[PDB]
């Protein structure tokens, strides 16, 4: 129901959660992707404080793009996403890192390189359909 | 106007041309992809006689997937696609190879590994919108 690429203005801080519900657009044999980027401005050319890219069935990479340039990639072969299935992805902002839950299971983390307060936009794109996108804030 | 992923039943032989008109869904800085697969069956899990994958602004790879397994990739750094622009892609079936034209300029070729008569379906997907898809036949 939600158009992909999906772009939403957003603010993040400790206690924020970004929740995404979606489905890959192809079987895992054909290697669909999912990408979630937390941007510093509304323009898609802007810096990316948190880049999260799934190659379904193979691996996840995370990185940041700072003053136009990609930094050191983190790779994970953890693959909790299931072939042909809807997924629910939860990205929580903790004081020290993002925690990424997939279908309720802690699956990835990524230490902050730029403060989350620098985020102004979230983009969700590549080979998925989307049925839910929510940013929720629970102050500690 | 045409939904992506786009799938169409198709038959190919010498003199067939597949013409695609579309636009990337993101600026080249964000590395959108385009993928065109000529399949041996309507199911997307089926073998791929010709796989054509553009990482816009970086490179093109071509390959085949035969009895479930990818063969030897061919890589080209030729990049005639222009950032932010609509493209027109022409794939022509010659006796010995596919010839790929981009905006009227010969840009890639790929020798036949499986006869084109094995194709039953064409899928166009990843990070593009599509305004035209045509399969046309001119017998020599
Ligand atoms: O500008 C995109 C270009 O940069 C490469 C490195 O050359 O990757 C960077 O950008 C990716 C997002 O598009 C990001 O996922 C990477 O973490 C970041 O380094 C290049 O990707 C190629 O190299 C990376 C490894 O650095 C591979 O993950 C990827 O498969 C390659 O295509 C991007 O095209
Ligand atoms: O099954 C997909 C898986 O296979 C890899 C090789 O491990 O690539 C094959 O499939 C690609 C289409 O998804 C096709 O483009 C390749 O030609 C084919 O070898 C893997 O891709 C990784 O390795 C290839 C190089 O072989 C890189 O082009 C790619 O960036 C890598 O992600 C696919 O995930």
């Amino acid at each position: 129901l939600l158009p992909v690429p999906y772009t939403e203005a957003a603010s993040l801080s400790t206690g924020s959660t970004v929740t995404i519900k979606g489905r890959p657009l192809a079987c895992f044999l054909n290697a669909p992707y999912l990408q979630v980027d937390f941007h510093t401005e509304m323009k898609e050319e802007s810096d990316i404080v948190f880049h999260f890219q799934v190659c379904f069935g193979r691996r996840v990479v995370m990185n940041s793009r700072e003053y136009g340039a990609w930094k050191q990639q983190v790779e994970s072969k953890n693959m909790p996403f299931q072939d042909g299935q809807e997924f629910e992805l939860s990205i929580s902002v903790l004081p020290d890192k993002y925690q990424v839950m997939v279908n309720g299971q802690s699956s990835y983390t990524f230490d902050h390189r730029i403060k989350p307060e620098a985020v102004k936009m979230v983009q969700v794109w590549r080979d998925i359909s989307l049925t839910k996108f929510n940013v929720s804030y629970l102050k500690r």
